[PDB]
């Protein structure tokens, strides 16, 4: 007459998670304040 | 005569999740602030 | 007479997420502030 | 004489969900304030 | 004489969402604020 | 017998000009790809 | 018998020029790629 | 019988030139890639 | 019978440039990749 | 009869310019590139 009970409040099985953040607030790419030529 | 129960408040079996952010606030093209040329 | 119960109040088998966020936000394309040419 | 219940407030089975977002907010075009050439 | 009953509040099998969302609020094109040329 | 001549290909005696540019291109509302809420 | 001659080719005098840029191609408000909340 | 020439390709008197850029692609405002919240 | 010439291929008097950049490509605000909470 | 020439390719007097970048590419507010909590 077993019980045989599982009681367990969060099961996971077998889970993936993958996260990826790439390039987050980056400068590849040039950034220049002022470019002045040529002034006279 | 067993009761042979079950009881998890959440199961999850099996769950593959993937999150990708890629290029969130990110400068790869130029930027700039002024360009001035040729001023007499 | 095994009652058999299963009793979860979520049960998720088999669920594959993908969230997939690009280029929020992001500068691939130039932006001047001013362009200044040729003044005299 | 198995109850043989299955109780299960939410129950998911073979879910798959995908979101994706591309370019929100996001300048691969050039934005200028001022272009301003040949002023005397 | 099993009750055999299934009681799921949600039930959900074998479902799939996509949501796509592209290009919201983005500037592939040129945005200019004002071009001035031969200004004498 | 003074000949007094002014000769200039262009003259420019007082001028002002004032280029202004705000907000071209701008978020300072929210911008979403996506909400998704209350999916089962 | 003085010439007394002026022969500038560009000639300008008390010019003043302001050129503003403000708030091209930023951010102030809020940009999110994609909310995905209560989802079983 | 002085000639008296004043004869400058380029005359400039009294000029002033302000250019002011503010804020050109910058993030003042929150930007987020995702927000999961919630997921079982 | 002085000529009293003056020849200069650029004449500048009295002239004042201001350039200012403020805040090109900055982040003042928060930007965040992913946020993922309560996953289960 | 003196010539009293002056000749100078390029003539400047009293001339300010004043180039001022504050904040070119940089983070005063928080980047984060993920952050993941409550998950089981």
């Amino acid at each position: 007459d077993a019980e045989f009970r599982h009681d367990s409040g969060y099961e996971v099985h077998h889970q993936k998670l993958v996260f990826f953040a790439e390039d987050v607030g980056s400068n590849k790419g040039a950034i220049i304040g002022l470019m002045v030529g040529g002034v006279v």
